[PDB]
């Protein structure tokens, strides 16, 4: 389970379930689905289960991407889904 919280020109915030299992961090990825271009990734600890990303291109459709780090150093894909930046003001 995820939801988009905001979608912007430039920037899109999510929100994720915690995991259920132990827990010791998250790494969100972000990434155009279809069109080339950078992947952008950031990491945050396993009491924030939000995060804003910015820096992004308007009307450009993304895949936005949960790992959840168990304390083993594994990271698991936790929930992922694809979100389009709206067009510029």
């Amino acid at each position: 389970q995820m939801q988009v919280t905001d979608v912007q020109d430039n920037s899109i915030s999510v929100k994720w379930l915690p995991s259920s299992s132990p827990v010791t961090g998250y790494r969100v990825t972000t990434t155009p689905k279809n069109g080339p271009g950078p992947t952008k990734t950031k990491t945050a600890g396993p009491d924030q289960t939000e995060m804003t990303i910015e820096g992004l291109q308007p009307t450009v459709e993304y895949v936005v991407s949960v790992y959840a780090q168990n304390p083993s150093g594994e990271s698991q894909p936790l929930v992922q889904t694809a979100v389009t930046t709206i067009p510029a003001p």
